[PDB]
């Protein structure tokens, strides 16, 4: 049964609630972004409206094969009417096509649903700046003060240098990057770009990227592996046994892989900086973990919420245990008491 934190009061709207069957009363199903926890349940056999970004639309049409009529894409940053309710989609700074949704209720209540987001100061000068938000449905993935990580730009800086160093030291080395969903495309695109290459990948991954409205994408990616010295592999595959395997397949064209595993937070964030990172090494295969996050750090989230001063906050992540719920409320109270809302 669809939980109360996927439902928008005073509408027939639900958010990311595609895995329960028909939800009684639901006229419209919003999808914040194309990640499988959020879309779980969609298929070619959905015959209710889906509202989503253009980019999310493309992924629904081409990867899940939903029929063009049931996908309603909306532009961003545009006041739009949806069954006589004003809504706005805003960039979530998560993965490609990811949105937050502003709901303007008939009664005068205004609700923000973040989806998955990485909060940023640029959102404080968006349409959000213009009016009071009473309710906040919040991505709480990293709602705990241990959760720090560097900026995306810091990480991209690191990766670019590492890659360029080695390739200039040994020109028969291969860069590999792990991946399992959309998100984090800048890792492999920045590397490829410093190396004078396209990125090579499987046909299914190429198809996924061709939906994302990346500009000049045809000049950045290919399905021809042999021609490319930045490759993408399934994240499962980024280990010694699976890389060794892959080092064979290229057929004596490279003598060293330098792989990057973009990860979320890991406990080595608690003791080690980004400039002081190392990889695991079994012979000629070195695997970097690099903490490129597409979710708010604790401090980023804290700041966004303290600027927003919502009358009420409803968590969408880590809501499955009473301990997490109780812990999170404690942080929301401190924030509100510090900030005087
Ligand atoms: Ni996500």
């Amino acid at each position: 049964t669809c939980p109360f934190y996927k439902k928008i009061p005073g509408t027939g709207f639900t958010v990311d609630a595609f895995q329960y069957g028909v939800v009684e009363g639901c006229t419209a199903y919003f999808l914040t972004h194309f990640h499988s926890d959020h879309y779980a349940g969609l298929s070619k056999h959905f015959t209710f409206p889906v509202y989503c970004s253009e980019i999310t639309g493309n992924l629904l049409k081409n990867k899940l094969h939903v029929q063009e009529q049931y996908i309603h894409p909306l532009p961003l940053d545009t006041e739009c009417i949806v069954n006589g309710v004003k809504v706005v989609l805003l960039d979530a700074n998560h993965c490609p096509g990811a949105v937050m949704i502003l709901f303007y209720l008939p009664n005068g209540t205004v609700i923000l649903h973040t989806g998955d987001f990485r909060a940023d100061p640029s959102m404080e000068r968006s349409l959000l700046a213009d009016q009071k938000v009473h309710m906040l449905y919040l991505d709480t993935t990293y709602c705990s003060p241990e959760y720090t990580f560097p900026s995306q730009q810091e990480v991209i800086r690191f990766a670019i240098n590492t890659a360029f160093e080695a390739v200039t030291l040994n020109p028969h080395a291969l860069v590999v990057c792990g991946t399992y969903s959309i998100g984090k495309e800048k890792v492999f695109l920045a590397i490829a770009d410093v190396l004078g290459s396209k990125v090579g990948m499987s046909q299914e991954k190429y198809k996924t990227l061709q939906c994302l409205n990346i500009p000049e994408i045809n000049s950045l990616i290919t399905t021809d592996m042999c021609s490319s010295l930045v490759h993408l592999l399934p994240m499962m595959q980024i280990n010694f046994k699976g890389l060794q395997s892959h080092l064979k397949k290229c057929g004596g064209k490279y003598n060293q892989i330098l792989a990057f595993r973009p990860t979320g937070w890991t406990h080595s964030n608690k003791f080690t900086r980004i400039a002081d990172v190392i990889p695991q090494t079994k012979g000629n295969i070195s695997i970097y973990g690099i903490p490129y996050s597409e979710h708010s750090s604790y401090l980023e989230m804290k700041r966004f919420v303290q600027w927003l001063k919502p009358q009420k906050i409803i968590p969408t992540v880590n809501v499955g245990t009473w301990k997490s719920r109780s812990t999170m409320e404690k942080y929301f109270r401190e924030w509100k008491l510090e900030a005087g809302y």
